[PDB]
């Protein structure tokens, strides 16, 4: 049996509402709930960012408030999925996407799952010339908000991470 | 890298909306997307039931229209969690709970994960005299729609399942 370990239900709107300059820049996400294996967040915006991120396992989408939208690989060509305010989406193991969030007090649910020990997260950067694979980083993910900042900055920093190794275009870094 | 294998997005209102006449009895909830490891349902009302669930894993609820409420057991004693149009609620594994929907029209996002091989999921009734547990069945999980039926319906029709160990009174049944 036992206890209630992450609190009594509560209202989420109102909860988003509170949040809110949280979900702004440079927050932007915000975890519900804290050490649970559903790894629970709202993410608002405006964010746009140049990774695409491989996840071991699936994520589940629910665009609450305002559009967004995930620049993906599916089938060798990108794509685009958009997340129109009401939609909901659930994306399979390791399909590369990249979230644009251009709204002001958007706001998505956004549900995962803890990875097990060895299972890994890649976060990779592609080439806008020739779109060969530029840097890839993996990563053994403890925290879906907080993992990810200085490893944008590292391939940020570096010329040579932004190298394409295909055509020698450097990449732009932090915006497209 | 892949394919998008659980389709693309969609409008998750529209969609209650076209299945309402499954969110009612005797269906009452509805699988969104088939053999993904997120098991991801909604629940519609009316339905009372007089089972508690123990789930090895978490349960995520999001209750979108109308209310509903969970009998919890925590820490030893019968509490009542209220699912109120708007509340979000993360449940910790084998806390045991006994959803009541009994609003029509209502609609309850409900995400659990598929459970591994060996992971089982328990049904209890306990006596509402005493509070003893009365009968326990275990289970390994396919289906969150339709495993459950054979099992409710073997507890009803047999009075041995339904004594009480503890004080011989004999539980009710189908309804409380
Ligand atoms: N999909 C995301 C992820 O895995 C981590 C952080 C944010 C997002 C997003 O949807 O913006
Ligand atoms: N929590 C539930 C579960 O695990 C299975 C089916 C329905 C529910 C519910 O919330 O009603
Ligand atoms: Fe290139
Ligand atoms: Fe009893
Ligand atoms: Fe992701
Ligand atoms: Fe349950
Ligand atoms: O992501
Ligand atoms: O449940």
């Amino acid at each position: 049996r036992h206890m209630l370990t992450y609190g009594a239900p509560f209202n989420f709107p109102r909860w988003i509402d509170e949040h809110a300059h949280l979900l702004k820049p440079p927050v932007g996400n915000r975890q519900v709930w804290q050490d649970s294996d559903f790894i629970v967040t709202v993410v608002g915006g405006p964010n746009h960012r140049t990774d695409y991120h491989d996840d071991p396992l699936e994520e589940f989408f629910y665009q609450l408030r305002g559009n967004a939208y995930l620049n993906l690989w599916v089938d060798g060509r990108r794509e685009r999925a958009d997340l129109k305010e009401g939609d909901i989406f659930l994306l399979p193991p390791h399909v590369r996407h990249s979230p644009q969030r251009p709204e002001a007090g958007s706001a998505c649910l956004v549900i995962e799952r803890q990875r097990p020990a060895g299972m890994l997260d890649g976060f990779e950067w592609y080439c806008d010339a020739c779109g060969h694979l530029v840097h890839r980083v993996e990563v053994q993910l403890k925290s879906i908000v907080t993992d990810l900042p200085p490893l944008f900055e590292s391939f940020y920093a570096s010329e040579d991470k932004r190298r394409c190794p295909h055509c020698g275009q450097v990449h732009p870094g932090r915006a497209a």
